[PDB]
């Protein structure tokens, strides 16, 4: 077995920082796990491979032809901790749907091997600020059974939880895919933990760690490094151990209930 | 004549504030404005009419059997200083492509007559974290021909500015959309202003004006209203006062030169 876990939250609030501090954090443990990139952006994975980005599965089939004249050890690249690491990419702005190259790259994965059995995890680092074409598709075809939600107490970031929720729920008939959580990415204001937490609950969730603020975060990746690697006895790094703990044990799984723009008003007044 | 102007920019970053502050003041000006949302979230016009939001043309479409059994004045309504709004709307998350409504909407309001001569000024507020589908169909289609990109020294937020720009780029060769500056929302980082004027250099453009962050703005949306209609003597209040006399008076739209990630890096590194 393994599980098919996948990041969403909208653009700007730590996907692929939280994503891939995570993903060390347990390949420190001794996990295997795998990260697909999903994020047109495509540097889910530079902090694992220590490297600018990743050429992208898009990029890469247009220069040897097609898709399948690619091979699976030329488009897998493994980083820290044995990590293995993938970018989906995305046609060019104006061109096409975003979300086309995601598609195309979790087909070829699972027809090519890639999901092989002492994998433990499996990360997607998805793009959530639309709820469409290739980034709809982990939920709609089953591909991540556990959805876990960055945000912070931002308005735009709670909203965005929200509507991935909604994607969530419209797909709950067929396949097996669940709200895990909330991954609070701190704003360090005030009561932000409380906010989220309230939030989940809305939700019928948990929130599942709060990260702080940590400027050794923007250290770490001025070094392409987790900050696990950087500084394996920072702060942050247990906090991001501590996360890794909390997603391995965790156990809740829901359908969860998407909340009334109301109710998401009445929290931030709430909270203050 | 009237001049389309389209806002773009990622989510979060402060497009529908912006755009309904600067759209007030052109009103106090005695400019004749209409607003278009382009965005799913849907409450790109609430400030201008002291609501909670605006239903959207594809709802009231579903509503009403089709857009045809629509009328103009179902669907336009006017607010502060006589601002004409109205939403474009979109699918719920999962179904569809998030940008259809935008293509709906457009098409509904150029054949219905809303583009009426008096009008001055035109502004769609269009979602910007994806070109794609209808949120890119204004560019392709030559709907607004002045882009102003919301930014702010937020590295995500450069990138969707750069990613905006390619689309530019992109369509260049037929009508005449073009990029007519980049507006600094201010995160209150030093030295915020002088990276974003380096930026639009760079993309061959100019930062247009650099706006505070200032809390009278959410003291303004909680009571449902623009700062311009809230607080006309607020210092946020002339400082929108002064981008709207800067776009008004904006001769430069350009081709854009979209710069690379090093690039970027480069800016962040250097202005701290
Ligand atoms: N906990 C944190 N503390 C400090 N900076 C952070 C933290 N999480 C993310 N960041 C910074 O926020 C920015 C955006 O994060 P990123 O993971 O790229 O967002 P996304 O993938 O959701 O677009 C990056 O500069 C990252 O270094
Ligand atoms: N200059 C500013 N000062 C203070 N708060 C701001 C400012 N601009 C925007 N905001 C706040 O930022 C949040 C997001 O702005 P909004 O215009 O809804 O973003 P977008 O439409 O780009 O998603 C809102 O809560 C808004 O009140
Ligand atoms: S939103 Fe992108 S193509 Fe449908
Ligand atoms: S990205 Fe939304 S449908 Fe193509
Ligand atoms: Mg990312
Ligand atoms: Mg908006």
């Amino acid at each position: 077995a393994m599980r098919q876990c996948a990041i969403y939250g909208k653009g700007g609030i730590g996907k692929s920082t939280t994503t891939q501090n995570l993903v060390a954090a347990l390949a420190e443990m001794g996990k295997k796990v795998m990260i697909v990139g999903c994020d047109p952006k495509a540097d889910s994975t530079r902090l694992i491979l220590h490297s600018k980005a990743q050429n992208t599965i898009m990029e890469m089939a247009a220069e040897a032809g097609t898709v399948e004249d690619l091979e699976l050890e030329d488009v897998l690249k493994a980083g820290y901790g044995g990590v293995k690491c993938v970018e989906s990419g995305g046609p060019e702005p104006g061109v096409g749907c975003a979300g086309r190259g995601v598609i195309t790259a979790i087909n070829f994965l699972e027809e090519e091997g890639a999901y092989e059995d002492d994998l433990d995890f499996v990360f997607y680092d998805v793009l959530g600020d639309v709820v469409c074409g290739g980034f709809a598709m982990p939920i709609r075809e089953n591909k991540a059974q556990e959805i876990y939600i960055v945000c912070s107490g931002e308005m735009m970031a709670m909203y965005a939880a929200n509507n991935i929720s909604k994607g969530i729920v419209k797909y709950a008939n067929s396949g097996s895919v669940r709200l895990g959580g909330l991954i609070c990415n701190s704003r360090n204001t005030d009561r932000e933990d409380e906010l989220i937490i309230a939030l989940a609950n809305k939700l019928g969730t948990q929130m599942i760690h709060f990260v702080p603020r940590d400027n050794v975060v923007q250290r770490a990746e001025i070094r392409r490094m987790t900050v696990i690697e950087y500084d394996p006895k920072a702060k942050q790094a247990d906090e991001y151990r501590a996360l890794a703990r909390k997603v391995v044990d965790n156990k809740l799984l829901v359908i969860p209930n998407p909340i009334t723009m109301d109710e998401l008003e009445e929290l931030l007044m709430e909270f203050g």
